[PDB]
């Protein structure tokens, strides 16, 4: 079937794995392992990086027959397009493109902090800015069950990931924003998702690679 | 008409401006100025940041009637969808999604170097890495006039920007990659483009904000 290659990490493959699971996609996961010692060995990946036929070899990568895809957003969009989990009106396509990029911005702010040796000094700073961020997502979701209204689409898999992951980092962050909390419960409530989370193939942690100072493994 | 708000910089608005000119779009530019002294005064933007009705207030923004849009890729996509400067087949949509994100990564590698105070120490590393980056883009463009084949699309506006920008940073970088050189020439040769470049509203520099150690103004 399909092939999803990535580190044995949650990271950029989380929303991908959930969507594949949700759409009932048939796939195999090629999971790469990293070293621990001062040399975080990546030979397992680098050895076949150029032998899979990728135009821009990267992790994660999806291979579906003739289609070799890299870049997590392109991979999501690909599966999304195949199952109609995309925005329909231009109104919805706009929100989609905004959130797709907005979440990628949020995702990267956590990543920067969690890989920085000065994590301890920088963390409080992050936490003070976090509620401004969460407020805008809250404002945007409103009374809607999903981010583009009534129908679940690919952005919700992205949203879930970056929102839920912040809740592990700082457990109480979403408490002031009920609708965000409910979103997380509603997503996890979805039949295909809950069933997957109760399986042994889940993998919600480690969040980051072994080189991170937080959420590393 | 439309409104494009951004710093008085080339930056992330470059490819949007070009695409607006090319599509014959009518628009006004709300350009913001930054401070000089150790306090890079951004009050000009900050004062109205929350008064324009943006969901996720940010620069650049595009307001088109009821449509308020932030995130440069969402703005590009909005205009492109309007004038059909997008990919049609899934094959084209894939290359489009890959490229959008791949170009965004390239754009960010240069930005990080040029805003870094250790710029003079880091520049050598970037330069030795650049020739792997451009080769992948040559490989991908091949003998096609534009990145999705024969029809020009939005990714070409992104492409031109980051490729041409590297040529300003390092004049000889595209030397080994003729098709990339020709792409730049072909892009600049487009009627609406050349005309715009010969106008007083072009603004190809500064490349980065006043805080950049390179390309700053």
């Amino acid at each position: 079937p399909m092939t999803l290659g990535y580190w044995n990490i949650r990271g950029l493959a989380h929303s991908i794995r959930l969507l594949l699971e949700y759409t009932d996609s048939s796939y195999e996961e090629k999971k790469y392992t990293m070293g621990d010692a001062p040399d975080y060995d990546r030979s397992q990946w680098l050895n076949e990086k150029f032998k899979l036929g990728l135009d821009f070899p990267n992790l994660p990568y999806l291979i579906d027959g003739t289609h070799k895809i890299t870049q997590s957003n392109a991979i999501l969009r690909y599966i999304a397009r195949k199952h109609n989990l995309c925005g329909e009106s231009e109104k919805e396509q706009i929100r989609e493109d905004i959130l797709e990029n907005q979440f990628m911005d949020s995702r990267m702010q956590l990543a920067k902090l969690c890989y920085d040796p000065d994590f301890e000094k920088l963390k409080p700073e992050y936490l003070q800015a976090l509620p401004e961020m969460l407020k805008l997502y809250s404002q945007f979701l409103g009374k809607q069950p999903w981010f583009l209204g009534d129908k679940i689409t690919f952005v919700d898999f992205i949203a879930y990931d970056v929102l839920e992951r912040n809740q592990v980092f700082e457990p109480s962050c979403l408490d002031a924003f009920p609708n965000l909390k409910d979103f997380i419960s509603r997503f996890e409530g979805l039949e295909k998702i809950s069933a997957y989370m109760k399986s042994s193939r889940f993998l919600p942690r480690p969040v980051f690679t072994k080189m991170a100072v937080w959420g590393n493994k």
